[PDB]
């Protein structure tokens, strides 16, 4: 195996298949990067067993084919610290990788590449593109209402959902939950699955925000996504996911409008003698009103008034300030819409604008 | 006691007072703030019982005088979230203080001012001015030198040197030395103490880079910095520290000049193949050349060769590549100057074009 490739087109694939990469392997190879030259094109992989990334690069440079494997680590610091233009030499030599660039030079050792874990191939059974923003759009919405537990928990991970038209993301923790649709322009079968958190984040990393759309494939136990010159393939858990449809409340008549920073700054200000353990507000809803309440074990009390859009019955309800501040956060947008019903049923939120992402949030 | 001051002109205060507090006090009334109102002022003092902070502010504002402490970051973060141009008016009302500003209102618990721990009042025995900028110069230049929580208790913080017309700070961990001088224009006394780790940190955090000069005063047991409206008192550590002028090379017969990037990104290439223990590299140098070398116990190797200016003795001589680097990113300039001995003497480090700061480096 032999390739010289220019650092600058080296170094994004390394970063993309290094991490992770997550502290921990399992077996030692797993610390190191799969370097494969064939028919013109270098493949970079990284796998922690479960998901794999792997990067190709256009060989324009004399090349021999063969592989082996290097610490990731290693490698890509080297590259990195290497000069901007530094054009990078790496050939074969035994049991030792050598990287060659102007005056400097690494020997660095190797793992076999016959021993780097090879994940089985599998068949897709729904496929579908899109551009970047949607799926950022998609992640981004719902992605703060995973459960935060061990790794196999199934609410620990997003669902991922085609219906119709569009494809849509839930995430819930069994006190709140967020779900986003968006329309993708191609007519899908209805299927669900269930992304671990550390395919979510995999996800989202590998979106530059250019040109290049996204194309997926799911199958039985994995999905696959494809951007530009990069694959990630993701295990999925293995799970029965909450259905959003019977978390939403029936009846949300009350509907009050407010301004999301005000709303937000509100909050964020009572939150500060609120119960650090429990996190507890109080809300009461009047006409055109909203009043904020916190208190804590110490006996202190913050009140907050806003003026709001809000012409139905006056009421007194509960939430996790850190819940519906995670709401608003995630919201960005000019006015939320706070879909009510009574003091013993969940809020829907909302952006006042637009109906493509819903969250709920139980009341204490 | 009473007050009501612009958000604008408490904030910058009760930044600089509660900021250093940290989570963890040694007792519940060091997590307060103490509130005095007194002659048309309020003052703000935080304390951890060695180190203290305290900034006056003005009341143009009806006021009435008394004194109470609150919980700082509640209080810091209550006014903090609170919008640009709040009146943010005070009273105490029981055991409780109250914040009230526009609709938003607060209720703080409170422990008692006279139970709040009040310093011992000290003497001044040498005092000084300067500017904020050389005081930020003399810390940057040798805080990474300091000993990190060693048993020789004197290495854990940084000496202060007055001699002549000149302020010094001097630090080392018993490996390795930093030492730099600014003049200052006042006839000093000769003398010297060692401020602590955190105080040396309070210091750097209290510059702000305004006009404001800082005014010095040194006890035997004390030191305090004026700047603006704003006092820092620290304990000094009592002990004895040793003299750079002992430290320093008498007779480094060869100099070795270099751009400093260049010579940083090779050590921190090379570094990557060191010993992760004894992160020892290898110089070898000869007529306007250097070798740089590394190698691990895997057999893994790395090599750098740079142009630089030298005429003299080859020679050979092995650093822990760490603090070659933290010199190198300590003098932030265009060439440095590397005076050698021999293989079993220490290495003086220097900005080409400034001798103000110096670095010594003990061979491996
Ligand atoms: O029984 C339920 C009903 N439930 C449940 C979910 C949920 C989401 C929202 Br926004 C409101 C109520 C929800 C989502 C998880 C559902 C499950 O058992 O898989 C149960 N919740 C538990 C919370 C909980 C259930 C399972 C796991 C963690 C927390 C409770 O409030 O006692
Ligand atoms: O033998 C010594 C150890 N030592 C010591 C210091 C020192 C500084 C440098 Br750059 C190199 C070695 C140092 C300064 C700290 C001295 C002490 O232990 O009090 C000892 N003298
Ligand atoms: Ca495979
Ligand atoms: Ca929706
Ligand atoms: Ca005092
Ligand atoms: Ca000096
Ligand atoms: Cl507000």
């Amino acid at each position: 195996m032999k390739f010289t490739v220019e650092r600058e087109h080296l170094l994004k694939p390394l970063q993309q298949v290094s991490g992770p990469l997550g502290g921990r392997p399992t077996l030692p190879i797993l610390g190191n990067l799969l370097l494969q030259v064939a028919d013109g094109t270098l493949s970079l992989t990284g796998t922690d067993l479960e998901m794999e990334m792997v990067a190709r690069v256009a060989l324009v440079q004399p090349h021999e084919p063969g592989a082996t494997t290097v610490p990731a680590r290693k490698f890509f610091d080297i590259c990195r610290g290497l000069p901007e233009g530094a054009e990078i030499a790496v050939q074969l030599e035994g049991e030792r990788m050598l990287v060659r660039s102007g005056r400097s030079r690494f020997s660095l050792s190797t793992l076999p590449a016959a021993d780097f874990p090879n994940l089985d191939d599998w068949q897709s059974e729904v496929e579908f593109t899109l551009p970047q923003a949607t799926m950022k759009r998609l992640i981004e919405a719902t992605q703060f209402s995973m459960a935060h537990q061990d790794v196999r928990y199934y609410l620990n991970g997003m669902l991922f959902e085609t219906e119709g038209e569009e494809l849509r993301t839930v995430a819930t923790d069994g006190h709140r939950l967020a779900v986003c649709s968006m329309p993708i322009g191609q007519s899908l079968p209805s299927h669900s699955v269930i992304v671990p958190r550390k395919g979510v984040i995999e996800l989202m990393r590998m979106l530059d925000g250019g040109d290049n759309p996204l194309r997926v494939q799911i199958g039985s136990n994995n999905i696959r996504a494809h951007v530009g010159d990069f694959i990630f393939t993701s295990k999925l858990v293995d799970g029965r996911f909450p259905d959003y449809r019977r978390v939403l409340p029936k009846n949300p008549d009350k509907h009050l409008e407010a301004g999301c920073d005000l709303l937000k700054q509100a909050f964020a200000r009572a939150a500060i003698l609120s119960n650090e353990k429990f996190r507890g507000v109080r809300l009461y809803v009047s006409e055109n009103q909203l009043k904020i309440t916190a208190n804590n074990p110490e006996q202190e009390e913050a009140e907050e008034i806003l003026d709001v859009t809000y012409s139905g019955a006056e009421m007194e309800i509960g939430f996790n300030v850190s819940y519906v501040l995670d709401v608003l956060n995630a919201l960005k947008c000019e006015n939320v819409r706070m879909m009510l019903t009574d003091s013993v049923s969940s809020v829907q939120i909302e952006d006042a604008a637009s109906q493509s992402a819903a969250y709920v949030v139980m009341p204490m």
